[PDB]
């Protein structure tokens, strides 16, 4: 459930949260929406872990795997077992236009997987999360949590991240200046946003949030891109650039930092992160 | 409205939040379980309203003011037209024993005030804000901010505090470690806080929320302080005692800094105060 009432947390042990000391001062730890950026530090994952407990929330993870991408579910889905969402309830929903092709993983309790069999041909996701996914999904999770296939988890992802709606900081580009960000910049394009406009530069690879908002997004950005379509233009970079036009204009109530979408390949390991979540697998 | 659909926000200019620059360095800005602490810094009003306008957000302030503190209402009112809630909707409701003592305070379109007469005798507000009004608050106010009296505004308070729920650092001991707090340290009081636990010492004089978690947060201390009372014990600190053992098992999703609560002539002007809004008057 979300929003319903909330019991009591029990007594609980921890560290006294020291009003005149900052864990980070290295970066910012809020939007100037007041909207949490979550860092390694940021949060006591006890107090997360009860509060979400005691909700019973239910997360689900999607993730397409079409074509060649069939071979990056194996280490995408062992990684998950270990490391996402661990002692809550999960449901992968795998789309695919091979099932047969699905891997047998082995999940740990209240945790399952369906295969989802679509049409081969990364811009139609938005699509099948929001048209013919959406009976489903409210009935069965509280959140959603969209995300790339050709990735693995190495370090906790969990309820630290769950919030209404959430994108994840691009590790290419959290250092840069606005103008510098990769935005669809043509004025004929929907997913437009002009150089003295946007917050992050936030990666299409890990976003998500309630059903609720996850289906407003992915609806809106569908019909944006066909709306695009129509008009004989494709974003600089498809889905991602409408994703970041939506959270310009819809502000997220977290944002993840790095850590939660990084390619130590291409970007090393930075003092910034303490911690490197969910990687790049190489192609 | 509340939770209802958001429309896009429209274009704005501003400065970009850049990742790597934290604004506040000095003070802590998110509490463990990933709940803004309001400084002056952390947020960009012009963001916050508008997206508080887009729901055209309507905001309760409660004050009682009952005997002698009557004298207190045309300095709180007065001021709070000048930095309350200014260009959104406020609904203003006086609890008093004296109607005709109410001064005759000119509002600011889209305000109003309420005279709600109660009898005379601090701790029964918590019983008039929950039992009495519970009805007419879900009716009229989005969010309820519920204060003291004998206070003055003299800076911005707005949208920012904005939240399903919030507590304010108490100004004497934000400083302090937790077992200097003065929790109630009785086993026998509903109220009681052992010396290993807690977050933070919040005043009963600035706390609030949604209507809906105000209401949960006043019946819950409501029924703890009649259940202390049936056994022959008062809390050290009253309502203020009950309100610190609910927002220690019911975390609130924003905190407010002493900023929002502050009392100069005890306390002078600290460093890491740039704004006083909200302040003590003598008596
Ligand atoms: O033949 C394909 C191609 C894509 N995918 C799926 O689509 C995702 C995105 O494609 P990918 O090749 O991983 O794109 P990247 O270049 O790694 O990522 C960029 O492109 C994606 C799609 O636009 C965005 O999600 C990312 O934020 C952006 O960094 C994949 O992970 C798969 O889940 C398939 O299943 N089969
Ligand atoms: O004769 C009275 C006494 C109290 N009040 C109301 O009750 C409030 C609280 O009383 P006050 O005298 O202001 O208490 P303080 O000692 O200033 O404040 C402490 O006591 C309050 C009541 O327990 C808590 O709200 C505060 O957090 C705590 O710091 C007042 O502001 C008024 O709104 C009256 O209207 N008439
Ligand atoms: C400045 C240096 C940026 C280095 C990262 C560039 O990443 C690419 O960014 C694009 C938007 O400009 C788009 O999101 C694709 C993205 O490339 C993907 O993500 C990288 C981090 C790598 O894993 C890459 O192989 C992948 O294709
Ligand atoms: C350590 C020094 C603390 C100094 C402030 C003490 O304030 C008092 O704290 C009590 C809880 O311990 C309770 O909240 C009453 C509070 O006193 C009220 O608030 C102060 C800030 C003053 O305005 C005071 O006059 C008022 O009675
Ligand atoms: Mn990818
Ligand atoms: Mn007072």
């Amino acid at each position: 459930a979300i929003g319903e009432f909330m019991v009591s947390l029990p007594r609980m042990v921890y560290p006294q949260p020291k009003v005149l000391t900052p864990c980070r001062k290295d970066v910012l730890v809020v939007t100037p929406w007041l909207a949490p950026i979550v860092w390694e530090g940021t949060f006591n994952i006890d107090i997360l872990n009860e509060q979400f407990r005691l909700q019973n929330t239910t997360i689900g993870l999607t993730v397409f795997a079409i074509k060649k991408y069939v071979a990056f579910l194996k280490l995408f889905l062992e990684t998950a077992e270990k490391h996402f969402m661990v002692g809550h309830r999960v449901h992968y929903y795998v789309f695919t236009d091979q099932p047969a092709a699905v891997p047998r993983v082995t999940l740990g309790t209240g945790r399952q997987l369906s295969v989802l069999e679509v049409r081969a041909y990364s811009m139609r996701r938005m699509e099948m999360i929001s048209d013919f996914c959406e009976r489903r999904f409210l009935s069965e999770v509280d959140y959603l949590v969209c995300v790339d296939v050709d990735m693995e988890f190495r370090d906790h992802v969990g309820v630290e991240i769950l919030t209404p709606l959430f994108g994840t900081l691009h590790p290419g580009f959290y250092g840069s200046s606005r103008e510098a960000f990769t935005y669809e910049r043509r004025p004929q394009s929907q997913a437009y946003i002009p150089k003295d406009e946007g917050d992050f530069y936030y990666m299409g690879a890990f976003f998500g949030g309630s059903v609720q908002e996850v289906q407003r997004l992915t609806r809106a950005c569908h019909q944006a891109m066909m709306v695009d379509q129509a008009n004989g233009i494709e974003a600089v970079w498809h889905d991602e650039s409408h994703l970041n036009k939506y959270l310009l204009r819809h502000k997220p109530t977290k944002v993840l930092s790095p850590e939660y979408l990084w390619d130590q390949q291409l970007l090393g390991w930075p003092a910034v992160l303490r911690k490197l979540r969910f990687t790049a697998v190489p192609k």
